């Protein structure tokens, strides 16, 4: 490690981005942190400083730079010192170290200063936030401390800011239990919403926050939180179909809000009556035709089969542009046995190649699929099994579906395979080990 000395003495008298990378495979190191910091109270220097101070024991970081410093360094004028005591708190040992301080306080002042133009600076402040809030007394720092300040921000609704405080909810929502949690901070209004539509971006931001905030609910299986926020989703879906009084949010904001009713419509609630009141109201499904493919696309398989099964069944044809519809609509048993008469062996067999293995993947993905394909597609088992020129196939989209298919239909295992069970280990074994 001689190697780190000659840094050490050729600052007292390229180079530091080799110390950056030799620093990346891993005595007293105070000696050269403390002159990077005089260099600092004075852009590639960082990368040195981010490598090594997780790789020393904090308290001798702590004796160059003291809560002290950092606070200092936080409130000067120099974006790079500034950047440095981000990485120095961000590997705060124990992480509630800082947590009595003002230190947070101060992260979240820069943090939501519209001047600051640095995105450099807000994604090092952003993870040492997000390093630290695994400490419950860094989010007592965070939500208690600066709870005032918090929703005096998110009532700003000022575009830069805006977008910093709803990444940082969304970062922070993944540490957040129920107890902890207020709605002050992380659910808003049906009068803030209304107020958002002003500024389109806003409420553009507004919409994809809420779509994460229910995929998030769903991923961390945080169903708690749904009593929280779902007494505004029907806003959302009075908005979008308020377009003479809300013209902007049909004209500049439909996509989004798709994604969201998406999400709506898989919420773990009492059997669709939120939305089934937000369809019945607002929606209605079926209604507007330049959206029913997308309806078909987004929403919920067995909602769609129970209250627009006549939609389902008219609408949907076999093709490559319907491929889309076919991956949401097969996905439930239900809704499925009402696509089952659109297909046949000869209309699967016209399509392109590429095409087929979408569909034929998409059908292998369930037992009822699967055994539709089995029992009524035996054809298009064959052309899945093939003449032998898969392995000459060059485009990656068709290896991809294909072998994908193969791999769905081996996991259902031999007894339910039949005599397909053989063929299709044999045409995987070639797909994968090149034969």
């Amino acid at each position: 490690n001689l190697l780190t000395q000659l840094e050490n003495e050729l600052n007292e008298d390229t180079l530091l981005r080799k110390c950056s990378l030799n620093l990346v495979t891993v005595m007293d190191v105070k000696p050269l942190l403390a002159t990077i910091k005089r260099f600092l109270t004075s852009d590639y220097l960082l990368d040195v400083v981010d490598k090594l101070v997780p790789m020393a024991d904090f308290d001798d970081v702590l004796e160059v730079y003291s809560a002290e410093d950092l606070v200092k360094a936080l409130r000067s004028e120099i974006d790079p010192l500034k950047v440095a005591a981000c990485r120095v708190i961000e590997n705060s040992q124990p992480k509630g170290l800082f947590a009595t301080s003002n230190i947070i306080d101060i992260l979240l002042d820069i943090l939501f200063d519209e001047k600051v133009e640095n995105d450099k600076l807000i994604t090092a402040i952003e993870k040492a936030l997000e390093r630290l809030s695994t400490d419950e007394l860094i989010r007592r720092r965070l939500f208690d401390n600066n709870l005032p300040y918090l929703v005096s921000v998110k009532g700003r609704m000022e575009t830069v800011s805006f977008v910093r405080l709803i990444d940082f909810l969304t970062i922070e929502f993944q540490f957040i239990s129920g107890p902890e949690f207020k709605d002050i901070i992380f659910c808003f209004t049906k009068e803030e919403i209304l107020k958002s539509v002003e500024d389109i971006l806003v409420f553009i931001e507004l919409v994809n926050y809420y779509t994460k905030f229910l995929l998030e609910i769903r991923n961390q299986d945080k169903y708690w939180a749904l009593r929280h926020v779902k007494k505004i989703l029907p806003v959302f879906a009075q908005l979008f179909e308020d377009t003479e009084n809300y013209p902007d949010v049909r004209a500049f904001s439909t996509n989004c809000l798709l994604q969201l009713f998406a999400e709506v419509s898989r919420i773990e609630e009492d059997e669709y009556s939120l939305f089934k009141t937000m369809d019945k109201d607002s929606l209605k499904i079926g209604s507007e035709a330049k959206l029913i493919t997308e309806w078909l696309e987004l929403i919920n398989p067995q909602y769609l089969v129970k209250y627009h099964k006549d939609v389902v069944e008219n609408y949907f044809h076999v093709s490559g542009y319907s491929i889309g519809m076919l991956r949401n609509l097969s996905a439930d048993e239900e809704c499925f046995n009402a696509i089952r008469n659109k297909f046949s062996a000869e209309i699967v067999l016209r399509l392109p190649y590429l095409e087929q293995m979408q569909v034929v993947e998409t059908l292998t993905r369930y037992e009822y699929t699967s055994k539709f394909l089995l029992n009524e597609m035996p054809k298009v088992m064959g052309s899945l099994i093939g003449d032998g020129s898969a392995g000459a196939i060059i485009d990656l989209e068709t290896v991809h579906y294909r072998n994908s298919a193969l791999r769905n239909l081996l996991d259902k295992g031999e007894e339910k395979l039949s005599v397909w069970y053989e063929p299709l280990l044999r045409e995987y074994s070639k797909a994968v080990n090149g034969k």
